[PDB]
Order: structure tokens, then sequence, then C-alpha cells
């Protein structure tokens, strides 16, 4: 168990249009397997939902690059000292610093303005003479990236660049250009943090900047740039994507669509089966083992790489009863779109804000609104840690 058993890049677009049949292939066969990814990575799945959420939870599995055999590389090594990458105690420290911001309560303050993005959004849209536009142009791309750099502080010409960033991090046309991409953020990124320094801004990266200037032991400068890129990044594309990927799973089911329509009540429950059936997070970030792990007589090397298939989890049919039906009434409490355990999304109520007024906007909005697109027309991205579309064309009267 050393060479992979798959090569997933050598599956093609199939793969990436329809991974499931692959990871149930391997659920099938037993909880952990070593594959070569798309962009060429080795790593082990972990598939299922009871071995999923418990791996998601288990502190034998670091976050930690210095428990990992696999190093980073330069530009990597530059934005690691975030949350996510880390375990107590300073992924504790890192969270209290951000806490109070992504609370409920402080995000449902953003609702007007939320509202206010989405409704000027829809109005152009919905102005095209035809009745036809991308979804993702139009709505799901704009959105999160407003709503995010206006929270931090990215001036409105500089939020282009990070689609065509995350684009490449994401779907690397090859390894090269997702590094290039990588440095390039990441100076984007400390040229933003100094222009702070001394302006008495009021968003978020201006009071980050105080905090680690006040005290460099609370939160150091490396801790600062890798800040900064995790509120950007690890909301950005899955917001994007939740967008795109939950309302093509609404328009491609059309029972659901009507259903929803009849009875807007549904909505928060359609988002939560959006994320449960076609989440943006199709594997979760990297764990890495600490010592041997062994998973029902499959041991992972201590060090190896370790991606949760999330993906798989949600079609597991014990926990998920005829896990293929996208229903927008079925029990989704337990999915594992925001992951569990101390790393835990913390994005989740504005990623739910969004997504819900974006979601009730276009019901309200676009009558008869349906996919403009033959089902092979569109075109996903084989990358087996985010699941997600380049286009969302759709119509309506
Ligand atoms: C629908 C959109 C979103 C999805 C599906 C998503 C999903 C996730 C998941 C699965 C994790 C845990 C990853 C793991 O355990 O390996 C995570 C953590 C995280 N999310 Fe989100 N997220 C979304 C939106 C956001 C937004 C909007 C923000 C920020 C403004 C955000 C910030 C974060 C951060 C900082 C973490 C690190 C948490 C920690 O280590 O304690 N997320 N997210
Ligand atoms: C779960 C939500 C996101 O996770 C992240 O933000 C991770 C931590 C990021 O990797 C690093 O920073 C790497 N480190 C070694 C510096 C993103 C950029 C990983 C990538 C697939 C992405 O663009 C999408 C990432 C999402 C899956």
């Amino acid at each position: 168990a050393s060479p992979p058993v798959l090569d997933l890049g050598a599956l093609g677009q199939d793969f990436a249009a329809d991974p499931y049949p692959t990871y149930a292939r391997l659920r099938a066969e037993g909880p952990a397997h070593r594959v070569r990814t798309p962009e060429g990575n080795e790593v082990w799945l972990v598939v299922g939902y009871d071995r999923a959420r418990a791996v998601l939870a288990d502190p034998r599995f670091s976050k930690d690059w210095r428990n990992s055999t696999t190093p980073l590389t330069e530009a990597e090594a530059a934005l690691n000292h975030n949350m996510l990458e880390s375990d107590p105690p300073r992924h504790t420290r890192l969270r209290k610093l951000v806490a109070r911001e992504f609370t409920m309560r402080r995000v449902e303050l953003l609702r007007p303005r939320v509202q206010e993005i989405v409704d000027g959004l829809v109005d152009a849209m919905l102005a095209a003479p035809d009745g036809r536009a991308d979804l993702m142009e139009s709505l799901a791309w704009p959105l999160p990236i407003t709503v995010i750099s206006e929270l931090l502080g990215v001036p409105e010409p500089d939020r282009a660049a990070f689609r065509v960033w995350t684009d490449a991090f994401v779907f690397p046309d090859d390894p090269a250009q997702a590094q290039t991409a990588m440095a390039e953020m990441s100076g984007y990124l400390s040229r933003l943090i100094d222009s702070k320094r001394g302006q008495d801004g009021e968003d978020l990266l201006s009071a980050l900047v105080r905090t680690s200037d006040e005290d460099g032991s609370r939160l150091t400068s490396e801790e600062l740039l890798g800040m900064a890129h995790i509120l950007l990044v690890a909301g950005h594309e899955t917001t994007v994507n939740l967008i795109a990927n939950g309302m093509y799973a609404l328009l491609s089911h059309p029972d659901q669509l009507a259903a929803l329509r009849a009875d807007m009540t549904l909505l928060d429950g359609a988002v939560e089966e959006m994320l449960r059936y076609e989440g943006p997070v199709e594997s979760a970030t990297y764990r890495f083992p600490v010592e041997p792990v062994d998973l029902d007589g499959t041991v992972i090397p201590a060090g190896d790489t370790v991606l949760v298939v999330l993906a798989d989890a949600h079609r597991t049919p014990e926990r998920f009863p005829d896990p293929h039906r996208f229903d927008i009434r079925r029990d989704t409490a337990g999915h594992l779109a925001f992951g569990h355990g101390i790393h835990f999304c913390i994005g989740a109520p504005l990623a739910r804000l969004e997504a819900r007024i974006a979601v009730r906007a276009l019901l309200e909005r676009c009558p008869d609104l349906a996919l403009d697109v033959s089902p092979g027309e569109l075109v996903w991205y084989p990358n087996p840690m985010i699941r997600g579309l380049k286009a969302l064309p759709i119509r309506w009267r």
C-alpha cells in the first residue's frame, strides 16, 4: 500500500464531472486508499461517512506541516501559519483573534448590505434582453468576493486578481502556474498589509495589522499574512462554488425547484441539501497522522498526507438514505460540508447568509428560471479537493 492504486488524473473529465462512482467503488473495498491526484500529489483518501467524521475530529490527525513528511514548497511556506494548518495551541490563539467577527449574530448585521449586493447583481443580470446569462459570471462569483473584500478591506480594483489567482491554485494548468499564482497573491497581500499601517482603517485587515504591531507574540507578521490568506481563499471559491453548484443541483431537479418556489420556508433546508449533495469541499484540507493510524487493517504511516473525502461521506447510504436523490426536505443534520470538530468552518453563518439571500433572490426574481445548457456541455474541475464548474448558463422568461 505505497504506490497509488489509482491515478485520478488519468481518469480524465469523466471523473471530474462525476467522481462519486470512483469513491463508492473504493469505499466498498475499504476506508483508506493511496492515490495520485490529477495535479500529481500522492495522498491517501478516506471514504465512508463514519470513518470520515471520525478522522475529521481525531487529534491523531494533525494539520501542522511540521508533521508532514512532504515539505511545503517555498510559496506555500509563506502562507501556512494559519489556523486551518495548525493544531492547538496555535490554532486556539489564532481562531480567538477573529471569532467575534464571524458569529451568526455579528454576520446578521451584514444582511442589508448582502441583500443590497445580490439585488443589484440580479437587477443587472436580468437586463439581458434575450433572457439568458451565465449565473457564475453574474452572481456566484461577484457576490462573495464583494462581501469578503469589504470585510477585510481589499480595494475594488484589486478584487479581479483573486479569481485568477485562486483559479490557478484550485485547477492548476501545471504545477508551476499554481506556485507562481500563489507567490503573486502573497506579494499582493503583503503590500496590502503594509499599506494599512498608520492609516487608521476600520476594516478587519486594519485591526489585525494593529494587533500584530502592538504585540508580535500575539500575532506574528507571518500569521497576519496567513490569516489574510485563509479568510480570502477558504471562503472564496468555496462560497462561489456553493452557490453555482447548489443552483445547478436545484435547476437540474425540477421537482425540487417547484417545491421550493411553492413553499419558500423550505429555503434553509434547500441550502443545507445543496451543501450535502454538491458542496464545494469535495475533500477536506490535508491531515497528517502523528503516529501510524490503523483504519480497519489499513495502516497510514505517520506523516503521510490524508484527504477526507467529504463528498463520499455524503453519498453513504447507511447515513443518508437514498443518497443520490437531491431532496430539499431530507434531514441533512450531521452533513460534513463545513467539517467537524475544532476546525469546523468559521465562515459558516456568513456562507449561509450569502447563499440563502442569493437563492431566494433568484427564485423570486427570475420567472421560469432554468438551465440553458445541456448537462454534458458543462465543465467541472478535476481537483478532488474542490467541486466546481466553469460556467453556469441559465435562462428565464
Ligand atoms: C459554502 C462556503 C464554505 C464552505 C463549504 C466551507 C467549508 C469549510 C470546511 C469543510 C472547513 C474545515 C476544513 C477541514 O477540516 O479540513 C472550513 C474551515 C474554515 N472556513 Fe470555511 N467554508 C465556506 C465558507 C467560508 C467563509 C465565507 C469563510 C470566511 C470569511 C470561511 C473561513 C474558514 C476558515 C478561516 C476555516 C478555518 C477554521 C479553523 O481551522 O478553525 N469559510 N470551511
Ligand atoms: C476548506 C476551504 C479551503 O481550504 C484552504 O483555504 C486551504 C488551507 C488552502 O491551502 C493552503 O493554504 C496551503 N498551505 C500549505 C499554504 C487552499 C488555497 C487550498 C486550495 C485547494 C484552494 O484554493 C481551496 C481551498 C479550500 C478547500
